[PDB]
């Protein structure tokens, strides 16, 4: 019965993991904070696949094989995280396939959380029958995919598609990969919780019909009507845009997929700064919010039900 | 005897004809000023182009065919500028290829300067044999060209490695495009044949040995202590090396080649800002000066040499 993927996305806050159809739906997802070790990463990571694979029994789903979208770079061929920011710390030279494929006796596909993000959106979403697009995924850093004649861009050295990494400043604020203005260290979720706490600290970030401080406050405190943190948003969206026109004037995309939680509220400026400021060739750019609920996690699971 | 192309390159300030050979030996050269204007502008390239073509039969050469290198955006399938930045004026939806191959009764290729370095350098350069890499060129504007599994990268709507206009700051000095914090308004030959008169306003800029001022006037007053020049040096070096750190985060390319007049005066500080900056999965990237006299008038020649 129903033929499904093991899918697995590990980010700078979370660790899920899922049960996906051939279909591009979510039969099960099981969720926790990514933790900060390796030891109790890896474990973690067995405990909650070889639960999952008992569970897709019980729901008659037959598991075809693992696919891991993780934070850092990737060696895909050899199932291998080669190194990872601080966001996901004690990530480095790690073999992913070794481990999952002897403990649950299933294939193990390992990518970048943007590459396949880009994945699910050439698969399931507004990338399908496309030559060329881009996505940028917004959670607590900045992903990026890119996929050129149909297939990603991995890069000599994978480490193409780092888009959170781009640097739209001089100087500006501190990233956590140990740059700075990076349009990650501005527009990303744990930026955007740095701003909030900022605001709070000075009392200011609370305003009439409002009461672990974030991003989302920090939204919702500008739309209705706190000045500074309207501005906060408007440096964040204006550096997220500038992010979009350095691919834009780089790739020259015909699509471009905004995703994750902040993709709706950063959608409009990035627009206008493209108007303002890109060339007039790429003006035909559609820039859209994706229409998936979770990329990386279906993007995951499209390595297995696409290559097994 | 000796197979040869005709090769055009139309920048900021010069317009260039060259007889090229097989082997990427410029057989004769002729300069002029880049006319202002549509109607001197192809006057003179087809008066400029006939003279060669005669010249070309005294020399012994026979000429296959007619490569254009041109600023601006252009459509090479069908051999039209698309649009062009200020830098060159009264250049849109121009056809190229009838009027000169009515004229000399020769096959016409097209295609962007940039790219046309790129070309030069797979073929005649450092590019030889590699299935990616990217190279900046430094003129009047920054230009750029991208190869990625041995080919050209055009974008979707011919927009690909406008890497002039890679946005490093979130105001910044204006550009001629139209936007601003371009790395072409920082670091072009304009941008600092600009803060070069903008110093010598100041009577700022001349110090012990030295005497139309421009970049060289800069630089070499650099180079004999002038703290000012340094200073504006060191801030337009940074904004092209954050415009390669952006390529390297992008694209991932094994291979950075500079070119043009500047080059060996910015690739010091482009390499410190890729050290102090980008991911450690790019930072084996070669970074290199290219040793090609003209990258784009080559480029222009190897379209013809490669696909007549
Ligand atoms: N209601 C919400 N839903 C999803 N993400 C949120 C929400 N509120 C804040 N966020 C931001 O996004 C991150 C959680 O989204 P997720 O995709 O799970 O992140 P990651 O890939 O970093 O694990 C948090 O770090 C936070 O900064
Ligand atoms: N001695 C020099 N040789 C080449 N280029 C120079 C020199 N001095 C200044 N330059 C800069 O480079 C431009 C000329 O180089 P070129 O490749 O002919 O430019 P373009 O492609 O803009 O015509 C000038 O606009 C100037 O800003
Ligand atoms: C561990 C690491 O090096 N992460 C970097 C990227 O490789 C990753 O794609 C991105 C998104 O992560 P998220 O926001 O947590 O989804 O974060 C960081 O920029
Ligand atoms: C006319 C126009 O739109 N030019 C732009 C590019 O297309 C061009 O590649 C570059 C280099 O020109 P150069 O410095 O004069 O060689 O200049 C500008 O950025
Ligand atoms: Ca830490
Ligand atoms: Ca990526
Ligand atoms: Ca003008
Ligand atoms: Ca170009
Ligand atoms: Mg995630
Ligand atoms: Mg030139
Ligand atoms: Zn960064
Ligand atoms: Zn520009």
């Amino acid at each position: 019965g129903t033929l499904s993927a093991l899918a697995v996305d590990l980010g700078g806050t979370n660790l899920r993991v899922a049960i996906v159809s051939m279909k591009g739906e979510i039969v099960k997802k099981y969720t926790q904070f990514n933790p900060k070790t390796y030891e109790e990463r890896i474990n973690l990571i067995l405990q909650m696949c070889v639960e999952a694979a008992a569970e897709a029994v019980k729901l008659n789903c037959r598991i075809l094989g693992v696919g891991i979208s993780t934070g850092g770079r990737v060696n895909p061929r050899e199932g291998i995280v080669l190194h990872s920011t601080k966001l996901i710390q004690e990530w480095n030279s790690v073999d992913l396939r070794t481990p999952l494929s002897d403990t649950l006796h299933l294939p193990v596909w390992v990518d970048n959380d943007g590459n396949c993000a880009a994945l699910a959106e050439r698969k399931f979403g507004q990338g399908k029958g496309l030559e060329n697009f881009v996505t940028l995924i917004t959670g607590t850093g900045i992903g990026g995919g890119i996929i050129h004649q149909h297939e990603l861009i991995h890069g000599s050295s994978f480490c193409a598609a780092e888009l959170g990494h781009l640097v739209v400043s001089l100087d500006g604020p501190d990233c956590s990969c140990g740059s700075h203005g990076c349009i990650e260290a501005y527009a990303s979720g744990m930026a955007l919780q740095r701003e909030a706490k900022k605001l709070h600290d000075e009392d200011l970030l609370l305003v009439e019909g409002m009461s672990a401080v974030g991003a989302l406050h920090l939204i919702q405190a500008a739309k209705l009507g706190n000045a500074k943190a309207q501005s906060i948003l408007r440096t964040a969206g204006t550096a997220l845009g500038l992010g979009v026109v350095n691919i834009l004037h780089t790739m020259n995309p015909s699509l471009v997929i905004l995703s994750g939680v902040l993709a709706s509220h950063y959608i409009h400026i990035v627009k206008d700064v493209i108007r303002q400021q890109a060339l007039s060739s790429v003006q035909d750019v559609d820039v859209v919010v994706s229409d998936l609920v979770d990329p990386a996690l279906l993007g995951a699971a499209s390595m297995v039900l696409d290559y097994t």
